[PDB]
């Protein structure tokens, strides 16, 4: 019935695999040597799509970083050194795994962020909204928790720059960071309340042609800084962290393939995407060759 | 000729083992509900006691977390979350390793902290001052540095209370940090300049009654933390940083065992452990147990 799917994802930076202890090359729009402090992010609704064009739903493998249909990805290494992974010191999560039905596809879409709810046995939880005290895992890493109203930074990265990050203020901080998560969410869930938010910011993303055996998806930390200088804070969170009035936000969104604001006005579009399954920060790259080799 | 050494180390807090996702029950002055962020330090010159009295070096295994003689504990989980250490989702680093001659012992000796110099091969090698950026495991972790004058911050334990702690000024961060490390150094390693410290802070730790195997040594946070309001700051760094004019510093170095200033005026003892050998945060504990000592 079932056949066993691997879909790897891979940090890069400067055209070259990053993650772990690994520098970053030639960050911003200024080109500095820069740290990366987290990799966080959760993906959720992996389909493999047929020659036909069809989505056939991949059955995530319940364990520590997969829950339901969302899975948490994590490029730090656990110790926190400055090497570069190895299998003896790796990433944390770089690879969701999972069955799908047996047949031959040739496509891959997917999703970034946690959903609003997911299905367990055919029955409805929360999962953004979820306390992260409560919620199984991976929903229970704080370290990617706002609240329960904001609900998670479903996208953590943040990366160290050589000489700090100046604010508008003139106060100096140490960490440049991106954090993406749902805004404009009225009613706390914590009051036991609903909760409707006018920026969702999730996206998917699709892959017309991708061979899980020989590819896996690449996400760009050269991309996601491109436009941005990560010297320099011009207002709100240092950083981007999803804000419609951040300075700062605009050429992250732009980065993620995402409208911040409304694109035009009555354009009713802030917090979605702005070419639905296409994002410049994630594309398919060459991996190791998953055909077991003979000899 | 050697024997295989294991020396335990657990965290505790309201004398029930934590460490990985487990919350910390009724921690500070205001006994409140905390989360562990992070719990890491490094400790060296293992040595065990026999019953005359005499210390026998224990040789570390070389691995990610032990470099030399120093060894790097930490009891968070590599996930991050909100669970208890379980087998499958451990404490990263919780018990130091290695060989000694074999022999009948009683007791267990250590220090906490990063040492100035550590032999390799007969030869020394810089340590606490040592560039984070090109030290071997585990001294390469900025997490623990701060810069090679000022040295590694060598106890790393970071708390977060159910609110936001507040700082003087009514601004809020996130975490109550006790960073312990050697503070008024003069002369700059990145440099070439020889570098020495006013306040070293590290302090030896001795149980004369220990047994590897059934027992386990046990840092408990409840003790740490217990004249410390870790829902405010009152001034300096938030939490301690070893600053001798960190008003949050004085309840800290008292648990630690540590003079933070002089004791008294011409004492000439700050930095220096107040009790050589005992530690308030540090007992024994039977090694296979969810209660402290
Ligand atoms: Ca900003
Ligand atoms: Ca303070
Ligand atoms: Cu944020
Ligand atoms: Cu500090």
């Amino acid at each position: 019935k079932t056949q066993p799917v691997a879909v790897r994802f891979a940090l890069v930076a400067d055209g070259k695999e990053v993650g772990c202890g690994a520098p970053l090359a030639n960050l911003g729009s200024g080109r500095l040597a820069g740290k990366l402090h987290e990799a966080r992010l959760y993906v959720y609704g992996f389909e493999l799509v047929d020659a036909k064009g069809k989505h056939t739903p991949i059955a995530l493998t319940q364990n520590d970083w997969q829950y339901a249909d969302v899975a948490l990805l994590d490029f730090k290494d656990a110790r926190g050194g400055n090497a570069a992974c190895t299998p003896g010191n790796p990433a944390k999560n770089t690879t969701v795994v999972g069955a799908a039905p047996q047949g031959a596809y040739v496509g891959l879409a997917f999703s970034v962020g946690a959903p609003v709810e997911s299905l367990v046995d055919g029955k409805p939880v929360f999962v953004n909204h979820s306390n992260v005290e409560a919620a199984p895992p991976p929903l229970d890493i704080s370290g990617m928790a706002w609240n329960w109203q904001a609900g998670r930074r479903f996208v953590t990265i943040e990366v160290i720059p050589p000489a700090a990050v100046i604010k508008p203020d003139g106060s100096k901080s140490r960490t440049w960071m991106v954090h993406v998560g749902s805004t404009g969410c009225k009613g706390n869930p914590a009051t036991g309340e609903i909760v409707a938010c006018a920026h969702e910011n999730r996206f998917p993303v699709v892959f017309d042609r991708f061979d899980p055996k020989t590819q896996r998806v690449e996400l760009d930390l050269t991309t996601l800084f491109e436009s941005s200088d990560i010297s320099v804070d011009k207002g709100g969170a240092v950083g981007c962290m999803s804000a419609l009035d951040d300075p700062d936000c605009p050429a992250v969104f732009r980065a993620l393939g995402l409208n911040l604001a409304d694109s035009a006005p009555g354009a009713n579009d802030a917090g979605k995407p702005s070419r639905p399954g296409v994002s410049p920060i994630f594309s398919v790259g060459a991996a190791a060759s998953k055909v077991a080799g003979g000899k």
